[PDB]
């Protein structure tokens, strides 16, 4: 039995390392100690001081350097016993105080433990490092255990899950939180890697199938931020699905908000979709030729950045995962082809330089560009040319042709681009999604992951969107960890005495999504379909309704054209630049024109699939960008509320994406903000069983 025994893998890597004498004579000590803060200005910095003595209602402590202060025994943040370091869940600290519970976690770190329990929930402090945890040797230790009996992982979590879904005859849920590059995909996979072994197999096909379904998305929707070198820059729901006996009988991912931007637009340092890169890499000299491929060098799309490698990852490399997980999916070769080619274009698109022409509209001198698009894609040349600069409309009802300037043809060919790939990736969801619903499913586990919450320099619409999914995943915490528990409680009448915690981004939520007063989104909503509306009259109307107004928002006195809103985690600065264009999320119908009539099989199936292809409109007008996704994302919410939510707190470390370096400044920040304290607070002080 590998659990009991000191030599074996689980113990080495899952297991505190046994102690010597040393400290031995240490944790018998009769001496008692406190965390302080060495210069008050930095109040996460933390040594430790003996306590010498103490008064009535405080304590003198002995500083590392040499004077001894004074403070009351209630700001008094206590070490714990050293019995404790390292505990596997904190709930069982005698002392609860931030230093306490962040100096637990530093201790585990130190020896590779990423695992933590925090009372109901697990937190999972990303190390940045390869770590031998995630074998079938592992798996298998975790058949069947209850939690008290094991020692945290992420398996575990799911084990209980998988259990639940079973004792209870429930539908279950995992909601895995962190801001960006806190490890949220990974321990991702991690749930469905032990979900797929445990309740796993016709063969073992369906298993294979979906574990090699994460690979595809991830080469097509991740991409290098300054953030996280694989960071996802859509949202997932996977439900893993299950039969009347408990075995799998499917899954189907939800996707969620493309940063569809990306395709044409990276900043500084940072990489478009990683699919780009493994294409122009790890294509035959053959394939190079029929596509018209080049290096990253001479792409538009791919050398504006200064960066076309992330550090330890080869493209080449990666190319092969890929191709060998449409493969395992059942992509036909056929199909492949037209992905590539569709990639191709894009890329093609990207390189199509606009000048002025005789006028104040524009002409296209050099027409390399265009003629390698128009080849790989199957679609007339002219036409397209036509429809870039000089598309389409009705005037009333009149048909007149636009001349369009170079910034209007430069857009539009970018919405273009935008537009295939989001309805490629659109697609590749719907296909991977048919191959593996195969069966009426009896039960599911849901798994999110979610883009996390992110703040860069420049700030925009996407981020908003992100960080408003953020701060509503961080609201269905607070709700059933203190909201739904208290009011079952004292509905019970058993005797509660009600705790405010301090945690509600109540008022975050509504600034954004509320109707009535109208919030952000809705002010947006308006100006998008407001035909005199600028992005000047969009912020003006902002500042309007929310300056002085909303304690959530802020007008900055240093600019024209950003807005704060206070987050859980911390306040973002938005810039304002371009967000009606975002929302309105238009495409010249020419161009919808010019592609249904493709030769190739994929391109038309983008553009002529109502599925894929369609708008629903709303009145005089087609859906909003916010509407459309505040209704998706509301559409999941009523999803989870239906579950059984299980929750895992990833934490970033550090912001340099380091091994072995556990910043406190930054991993207290997200303690706070997570209510990871409050969540273990009430796990000790309340009555979670009730029957
Ligand atoms: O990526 C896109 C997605 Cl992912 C979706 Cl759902 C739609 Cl409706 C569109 C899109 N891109 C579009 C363009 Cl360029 C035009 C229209 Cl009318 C709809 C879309
Ligand atoms: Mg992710």
């Amino acid at each position: 039995d590998p659990i009991h025994d000191r030599t074996s893998d689980y113990h080495k890597y899952l297991k505190v390392k046994q102690g010597d004498s040393d400290l031995f004579k240490l944790t018998v000590s009769d001496k008692r100690y406190i965390w302080y803060n060495p210069d008050p200005k930095e109040r996460d910095s933390y040594e430790c001081g003996e306590i010498v003595s103490e008064t009535s209602d405080s304590f003198t402590f002995k500083t590392v350097d040499g004077q001894d202060r004074q403070v009351k025994k209630d700001d008094a943040n206590q070490r714990n016993p050293i019995k404790f370091d390292g505990v596997e869940d904190m709930s069982e600290l005698s002392y609860l105080n931030e230093p306490a519970v962040f100096h637990n976690l530093r201790v585990r770190y130190n020896q590779d433990l990423i695992y933590t329990y925090s009372g109901l929930f697990l937190v999972a402090v990303n190390p940045f490092k390869i770590i031998p945890i995630y074998t079938q040797e592992m798996v298998d230790i975790f058949k069947g255990r209850r939690r008290n009996e094991v020692a945290p992982h992420i398996f575990a979590i799911s084990d209980v899950a998988y259990r639940s879904m079973l004792d209870d005859r429930q539908n279950q849920s995992l909601l895995i939180t962190g801001e960006s590059g806190a490890g949220k995909t990974e321990n991702t996979k991690k749930v469905i890697q032990y979900l797929a072994s445990v309740a796993g197999r016709g063969s073992g096909v369906l298993e294979q199938q979906i574990l090699q379904a994460n690979p595809i998305l991830e080469a097509f929707g991740n991409a290098k931020t300054t953030r996280n070198n694989n960071s996802s820059r859509f949202g997932k729901f996977i439900e893993i699905q299950f039969n009347s006996a408990g075995f799998i009988s499917g899954a189907s991912i939800q996707s969620y908000l493309l940063e569809k931007s990306r395709v044409v637009f990276q900043s500084e340092t940072e990489r478009n979709y990683h699919i780009f890169y493994q294409l122009l890499a790890g294509a035959t000299a053959e394939e190079k030729k029929a596509l018209h491929l080049a290096g990253p060098e001479s792409f538009n799309y791919l050398n504006q950045s200064g960066c076309v490698d992330i550090k330890g990852v080869s493209d080449s490399e990666e190319f092969k995962i890929t191709r060998q997980a449409m493969d395992i999916v059942g992509f036909s070769q056929e199909e492949q082809m037209s992905i590539f080619k569709i990639i191709a274009g894009i890329l093609h698109l990207g390189n199509i330089k606009f000048e002025k022409g005789a006028g104040e509209g524009a002409v296209l001198k050099d027409k390399t560009a265009l003629n390698a698009a128009s080849t790989v894609f199957g679609v007339n040349p002219s036409v397209l040319e036509k429809a870039l600069m000089e598309p389409r409309i009705l005037a009333g009802r009149d048909l007149v042709a636009q001349h369009l300037n170079v910034e209007k043809s430069s857009s539009s060919r970018d919405a273009l681009v935008k537009a295939l790939y989001g309805r490629l990736f659109l697609w590749l969801v719907i296909k991977i999604n048919n191959v593996l619903c195969q069966e009426r499913k009896a039960y599911f586990i849901g798994v999110l992951d979610i883009s996390g919450f992110e703040i860069f320099k420049v700030n925009s619409f996407e981020q908003l969107c992100i960080n408003y999914t953020n701060e509503k995943l961080q609201q269905f915490f607070n709700h059933h960890m203190f909201k739904l528990e208290q009011e079952e409680y004292l509905k019970e009448k058993i005797n509660w005495t009600f705790i405010d915690f301090g945690l509600d981004s109540q008022a975050t939520i509504d600034l954004i999504d509320g109707r009535q007063p109208p919030g952000i989104l809705a002010l947006l909503d308006e100006q998008s379909v407001f035909p005199n509306a600028t992005d000047n009259t969009l912020i003006t109307k902002l500042h309007s309704h929310f300056s002085k107004k909303n304690a959530k928002y802020e007008e900055p006195r240093f600019s024209k054209t950003e807005f704060g809103v206070t987050h859980y985690a911390g306040q973002v600065m938005y810039e304002i630049q371009d967000w009606l264009e975002k929302n309105k999320d238009p495409l010249q119908q020419d161009l919808e024109l010019c592609f249904k009539d493709s030769s190739d099989n994929v391109v038309t199936k983008l553009f002529n699939d109502p599925n894929i292809a369609s708008r629903a409109k709303k009145g005089a007008n087609f859906i909003t960008v916010a509407a459309q996704y505040k209704e998706q994302l509301a559409s999941l919410m009523a999803t989870l509320e239906t579950t059984n939510p299980h929750f895992v707190r990833c934490i970033i470390p550090n912001n340099k994406q380091l091994p072995a370096k556990l910043e406190d400044k930054v991993v207290l920040d997200q303690l706070r903000c997570n209510g990871v304290l409050e969540g273990i607070r009430i796990t000790r002080k309340g009555f979670p069983n009730r029957i």
